[PDB]
């Protein structure tokens, strides 16, 4: 049977993911004590050339790259070059698959470097920052970007303060943002199929299900304690309220404009003129708000308002 085939995948998914991450947080947690010392660096080549050619490397950060830049990593003392790092770091373009290659170096500098995770943060708030006043939303990048604080977080290279406080801050404005137009929505269900898991404590109704129905066991929320999820399942909800509004304020209006058509066939017959594609665009996009909303009704639990 398929159904089954993919849930096992699901549940194969979810753990891999979660080992990685438990692996990772507790290196990246235990970091300081075992940081190496001034005789290690000597002997690692602090040049201008090299040095600058690798930062330059980490603006195109890749999956296929993750042992070459690691080996890179390793030989180079970048002890004068972090701030230039984690501005390479995070400008870069990531794909959704290369998030993992670039919170895997991001590891490497972290338990290297006492220096990288207060740049590292401190550059992600000004970039925020200029991001705020700066027009046109580049919602690709955000929604990378949101994803990979919430894994630098996940993976304790941020404190839970730290990197909680701007997951919270940054989900915020797409709340605010979006309350009429929902624009960022593919941005809320990409972090939430991502991170939801242990950033908002999010248990999907699709996990739910496949538990049950096959008998697979789920791995346990460990990482971010419930008291500290909450928030974020609050701001989840109440977003999703908003674009349950959205859905049914556009169902009416859909519906509105197909019970006033039935008035203009009968009255001076059809004419399938410009609203002949403008219902194309009204329906294309109710479409596609209409799959947004069930997509995020699962990864929350709750159920689809009913539509006559």
């Amino acid at each position: 049977m398929k159904e089954k085939e993919e849930s096992i995948q699901l549940h194969q998914e979810a753990w891999e993911r979660h080992h990685l991450r438990k692996e990772l947080r507790s290196k990246n947690q235990n970091a300081p004590d075992s940081r190496p010392e001034e005789n290690f660096f000597s002997r690692l080549d602090s040049s201008i050339k090299k040095n600058t050619a690798f930062v330059k490397k980490l603006k195109t950060i890749t999956e296929q790259q993750r042992d070459s830049l690691s080996h890179d990593f390793n030989g180079l003392n970048l002890s004068k070059y972090i701030a230039e790092a984690v501005a390479s770091i995070v400008e870069a373009k990531l794909k959704i698959s290369d998030v993992n290659c670039a919170v895997h170096l991001c590891s490497l500098f972290h338990q290297r470097y006492a220096d990288f995770a207060p740049s590292l943060l401190q550059v992600w708030k000004k970039h925020f920052e200029a991001r705020k006043e700066e027009k046109t939303p580049n919602i690709t990048k955000l929604r990378t970007d949101l994803r990979f604080i919430a894994e630098l977080t996940i993976v304790g290279i941020f404190t839970d303060k730290e990197g909680l406080s701007l997951i919270y801050e940054q989900l915020k404005n797409i709340i605010n943002a979006d309350r009429e137009s929902h624009t960022h929505v593919s941005v809320v269900i990409s972090f939430c199929r991502h991170c939801g898991d242990d950033i908002a404590g999010l248990v999907p109704r699709k996990v739910k299900s496949a538990a049950e129905k096959f008998n697979l066991s789920f791995p346990p929320s460990e990482i971010i304690s419930p008291e500290k999820q909450q928030p974020f399942q609050n701001l989840l909800k109440e977003y999703f309220t908003s674009l349950t509004k959205h859905l049914k304020r556009d169902h009416r209006e859909l519906q509105n404009t197909e019970r006033q058509n039935r008035r203009i066939l009968h009255s001076k017959g059809e004419l399938s003129e410009d609203r002949h594609k403008q219902y194309e665009e009204f329906a294309m996009s109710y479409q596609k708000l209409l799959a947004n909303s069930q997509s995020l009704a699962d990864l929350l639990d709750e159920n689809m308002p009913d539509l006559p």
